[PDB]
């Protein structure tokens, strides 16, 4: 299989996945496919963001890592001292991705470590392990590109998290300020007489219980929908749901 | 210079660049450097998002494209018809990135076209041109890496633009529904009359209508202005719309 074919298999995933975000679980599968490796994609603190494992599944310690969704803290710290691609690491080296207590299985194994960088900083690590053959230039071309793309994706996720929490705050503030005082009260009555932050609403039944007009209730919900703090499909009954769960607390302030 | 070394140039750019967005002029320059090519990165409609040219800078036709920030419509359409990487296109093929009126100068030229896909959609095209040497599979690995990351970046930007347009739409609707009944009728008569985007308002005239007063007009106008929908100043009062997708919307 040509390097060009291997890169195309990875790029096809990157170009055609659904949603805005690449799923690193998928990336791990594809990297494993084109390099015939055991693959970990881990965060800075060792959370397993994706894995694609074969021979490593034999090891009971590895099985436990998958359950905990974390590599050991010791290995985590070791990876963070690797600041350059280091390849063809053997089983008696502490950077090996194989369990030393299963040395006999992995006597000829090779590990390569690819730091994941973005925004000029270390965002995680991509680790590849083979039971037999050495890694070559093709493997490093694939791995370093993959690590770069994973870094881009983490950087995007991190920025979009920061942006979203800033823009949520503003949207909630705009929403709240667009309600009349009566409407603020109606919303309080609506979510009190709902099982929390969402559920099925019968406006008439709530209006009659708290002694207000359905019109005010309908108006307030319409305002919140257009503001985008709640979703609500209008089928007897109306399901409503708060998107920004910082809303109700802010509303009472 | 190994292929690994060449791919590291792009990797380093992506890992180290400042700001959230990757700059496509930077990408074009980096690709140009490692493959010794003339490089265009263009949108679906042929807008030049980034370029790095050498020999093609000598063509007055190309210069005009750069000034216009667009490749020609005809070439744009031809690029969109290319659905997968097509390499080593010669000077007599309409897909050449070279000016065919300079056929002798570019007689041995080679062009490779890299569709840019992201989010399962065609988002643009990466085009490389060499005056002499054939493209090989290492060149294609480099071009297809660059095309994929450009695609990821366009996808990110388009998603931001969708969210911005949502926020803009919400701002207008919230402004409208901040208006009381009388305030809305005042505004509706004010802009219907305003003749369009500009005009001076004599509020007294609108205030002749039953249910509308001068203070109602002031209140209605201030809500819209606070929202950033309009600007105002005092004879009478001069009104300037700043989001005429508010004139539209005010009617529904
Ligand atoms: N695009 C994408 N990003 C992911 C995926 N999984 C995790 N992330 C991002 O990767 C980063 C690290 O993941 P976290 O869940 O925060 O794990 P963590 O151990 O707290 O990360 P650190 O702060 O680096 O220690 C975060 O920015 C996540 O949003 C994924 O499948 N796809
Ligand atoms: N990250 C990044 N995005 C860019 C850059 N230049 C343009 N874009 C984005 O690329 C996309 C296409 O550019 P446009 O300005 O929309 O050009 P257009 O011809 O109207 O685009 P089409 O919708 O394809 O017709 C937009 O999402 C831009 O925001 C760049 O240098 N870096
Ligand atoms: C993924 C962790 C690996 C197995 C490491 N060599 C350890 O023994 O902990
Ligand atoms: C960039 C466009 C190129 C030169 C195309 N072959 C043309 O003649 O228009």
């Amino acid at each position: 299989m040509s390097l060009l074919s291997k890169t195309r298999e990875l790029n096809t995933l990157l170009q055609k996945h659904k949603g805005i975000a690449v799923d690193f679980k998928d990336v791990a599968q594809t990297i494993s496919s084109v390099t015939v490796t055991n693959v970990f994609i881990v965060s800075r603190r060792g959370k397993i963001l994706g894995s694609s494992l074969n021979e490593l599944l034999k090891s009971q310690r590895i099985i436990q890592m998958l359950e905990e969704r974390h590599i050991p803290s010791e290995y985590t710290e070791r990876l963070m001292e690797v600041k350059q691609t280091e390849s063809n690491i053997d089983i008696d080296n502490v950077l090996t991705v194989f369990p030393p207590e299963n040395r006999e299985l992995f006597i000829d194994s090779r590990t390569t470590i690819f730091p994941i960088l973005g925004g000029g900083e270390r965002l995680g690590t991509l680790v590849l392990g083979r039971v037999h053959d050495d890694f070559n230039e093709n493997d490093l071309v694939l791995g370093e590109y993959a690590a770069t793309v994973i870094g881009m994706e983490i950087l995007r996720e991190k920025h979009s998290e920061v942006e979203k929490e800033a823009r949520d705050k503003a949207a909630i503030t705009m929403a709240i300020n667009s309600l009349s005082y009566s409407e603020k009260e109606a919303i309080e009555h609506i979510f009190e007489e709902l099982g929390g932050t969402e559920g099925l609403l019968i406006a008439s039944k709530v209006a009659d219980r708290v002694g207000i007009t359905r019109s005010v209730i309908v108006n307030a919900l319409r305002k919140l929908e257009s503001a985008g703090v709640i979703e609500s499909r209008s089928l007897k009954g109306t399901f409503i749901k708060v998107k920004k769960e910082k809303f109700l607390d802010e509303l009472e302030k």
